């Protein structure tokens, strides 16, 4: 129930092991030395992007703020909320960042375009938590700073984690995956599943349509790759 790590496996191999048949992995080697896992201080992201305004979900609402709000608020000052800068294409809006990354070349594997490649940016405290759900796409998530545990289960397990009924919502689990209901929601308790903690340098392999359950452990800086 591990998820397992492979060291720069060749294209083929990640294709035909992983890619095909939809198996989750993580990539070590890859990403280990990109710019981004040692230049990204907390003073290098205010330094570069501090008085630009982005997206934070707070936890729940939708706001904006700049990036040095966020870390005064959210981050540094004993925070009294949770506050997330989550699913945001920072660096589209901040084209220097996009030099202390890439974009892995295991996307070439796919049937979509480059330049229709998804890339989006989490910023966040310890305990921030994205809900057990599900994406239309294939996904690489670099981790750059602090650590994040993650739960992924099968599509084939659909059934046993009650997708919400509403359209909006289909592609998310009524269930708390720390803390289930089981008295309502039974079936979560014997769905099998494969968990991590993401440390930084690594790249989680998410099948599209794999559910999968996010929480930072620490402070925290995730880059993902959307991908077809
Ligand atoms: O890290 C998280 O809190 C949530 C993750 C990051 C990511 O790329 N996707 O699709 C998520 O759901
Ligand atoms: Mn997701």
């Amino acid at each position: 129930s591990t998820v397992p790590r492979l060291h720069r496996p060749s294209l083929q191999h990640f294709r035909e092991q992983f890619l095909v048949p939809g198996r989750p992995v993580i990539l070590k080697g890859v990403a280990d030395h990109w710019p981004c896992m040692q230049k990204w201080s907390l003073e290098y992201i205010q330094e570069i992007a501090g008085c630009r305004t982005v997206p934070v979900e707070v936890g729940w609402s939708q706001t904006l703020m700049t990036v040095n709000e966020f870390i005064s608020k959210y981050i540094v000052n004993e925070p009294r909320d949770v506050g997330y800068l989550a699913q945001h294409q920072l660096f589209d809006q901040i084209p220097e960042l996009k030099q202390d990354i890439s974009i892995p070349d295991y996307c070439s594997l796919g049937d979509g375009e480059e330049e229709e490649i998804t890339i989006n940016a989490w910023f966040g405290p310890q305990g921030t938590i994205s809900p057990l759900h599900q994406d239309p796409q294939q996904n690489f998530l670099v981790q750059v700073m602090g650590r994040k545990y993650i739960r992924l289960y099968s599509p084939q397990e659909s059934g046993a984690l009650y997708p919400h009924d509403t359209h909006l919502l289909h592609n998310t689990s009524q269930v708390d995956v720390e803390n289930p209901d089981l008295e309502k929601f039974p079936k979560f308790a014997k769905a099998p599943f494969l968990s991590c903690i993401l440390s930084p340098g690594e790249i989680l392999f998410i099948p599209v349509k794999y559910w999968h359950y996010v929480r930072a452990l620490d402070l925290s800086f995730s880059v993902s790759f959307w991908w077809s």
